[PDB]
């Protein structure tokens, strides 16, 4: 492999209370220190990390996120993103539902944990002057809605790439007013129960943090970067959902988004000169250019059900996993003078 590829953490979560009661196997089987799975006992997958049922967040964020939030420091932009069916856990692997309740929980996933980290740095970066602002949205219905407030249009800006018109962002100054932003945004976040998942995602939602950072003994020069944190919506099916309704066609929405970004990482998948990348085709995908092929350091998180009643879904999300490991990014240190 040359160049600077997508990294994938496939993560399995264990059985839940669903699976369980309706007399599911597990149909997931794992591949011991390889990062390796083993699907319908058949047909196995390889990625950057595999996380069994087993691995707490805390070891999924050291070995996986960390390395790439310290790049962040290094002038590079970043994105982790959670991508898998309803209820396979990237809401909680995010950390898109933290509330402050979860504050010193060793539950606590991916967003608060790289605002930690953050500040961890920062103080140790002495010589260096911070700046970080903070933005959270949703797409909801084909609409992007600002979860900071208690119409957004995208406009590409012909030099250097998308421009999120009319978003709101705060500046914030510590980690805990950085955190409060999470949890402001998280209690705007659409969110409804399906039979699938009594506290689904009915949006895909996007935290990002701009960083820029400059040295205190020579300040014309800077890097500016973004950090996205992304908690995507996930696919579902109605005749497991039993939605109906606005429910549905929230669904509907989703699903129609997902199948954009399956088009995306399959085009991607396969990257070459005059190659064409359908990035217009929704909102969702427009949002995701730099990550996806561009100016980005990449970690998808793909979630995992191990419940044979979700082979199918499960088989997707590998495949799909297994095609984002082939994308080929180009991050830049990103200097400003
Ligand atoms: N690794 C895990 N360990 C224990 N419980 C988990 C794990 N992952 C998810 N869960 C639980 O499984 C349920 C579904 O997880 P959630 O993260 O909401 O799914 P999701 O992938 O965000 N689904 P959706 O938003 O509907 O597309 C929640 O009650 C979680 O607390
Ligand atoms: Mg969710």
């Amino acid at each position: 492999v040359k160049g600077i590829p997508v990294r994938v953490a496939l993560r399995c979560r264990p059985l839940v209370s669903k699976e369980i009661k309706e007399g599911c196997q597990t149909c997931l089987s794992f591949v011991p220190g390889e990062p390796q799975v083993v699907v319908g006992n058949d047909k196995s997958f390889t990625y950057d990390f595999v996380f069994d049922p087993s691995t707490e967040q805390e070891e999924v964020f050291n070995t996986a996120v960390a390395p790439l939030i310290k790049g962040v420091f290094k002038g590079y932009n970043a994105t982790v993103l959670a991508y898998g069916q309803t209820g396979s856990g990237k809401t909680y692997s995010m950390g898109g539902a933290y509330t402050a309740e979860q504050e010193h929980d060793s539950a606590i996933g991916v967003i608060p944990r790289v605002i930690q980290l953050l500040f961890k740095e920062i103080n140790k970066k002495s010589d260096f002057e911070f700046t970080l602002k903070v933005s959270y949205l949703e797409i909801y219905n084909e609409e992007i809605l600002d979860l900071l407030c208690s119409q957004i249009n995208i406009r590409e800006d012909p030099k250097e790439g998308i421009k999120i018109v009319g978003l709101t962002e705060k500046t914030v100054l510590v980690a805990s007013d950085t955190v409060s932003c999470l949890e402001q945004g998280n209690n705007s976040r659409t969110v409804a129960s399906t039979a699938m998942n009594s506290q689904s995602s009915r949006s895909h939602a996007i935290f990002t943090i701009s960083i820029e950072q400059r040295k205190k003994n020579d300040k014309n020069s800077s890097f500016r970067s973004k950090l996205h944190l992304v908690d995507l919506a996930g696919s579902e099916r109605q005749k497991k959902t039993k939605a109906e309704g606005d429910r549905l066609r929230e669904g509907i929405n989703i699903n129609r988004g997902l199948l954009c970004l399956g088009n995306v990482i399959s085009a991607l998948g396969d990257d070459k000169k005059g190659n064409f990348v359908p990035y217009r085709d929704s909102k969702l995908t427009r949002l995701l250019q730099d990550s996806l092929g561009g100016n980005s350091h990449t970690l998808m998180i793909a979630c995992v059900s191990p419940a044979d009643s979700n082979l199918e879904e499960t088989l997707n999300t590998l495949r799909y996993a297994d095609r984002a490991r082939k994308i080929k990014n180009k991050p830049i240190i990103n200097h400003h003078h």
